[PDB]
């Protein structure tokens, strides 16, 4: 599974975030 920044932010675009990243394999939103 490859973690990408870009669908880790739409998934909290939609979730309530203002953004959202990938670390080691983990993604972060940007509340």
């Amino acid at each position: 599974a490859a973690c990408y920044s870009s669908d880790c932010r739409v998934k909290c675009v939609a979730m309530g975030f203002s953004s959202g990243k990938c670390i080691n394999s983990k993604c972060k939103c940007y509340k």
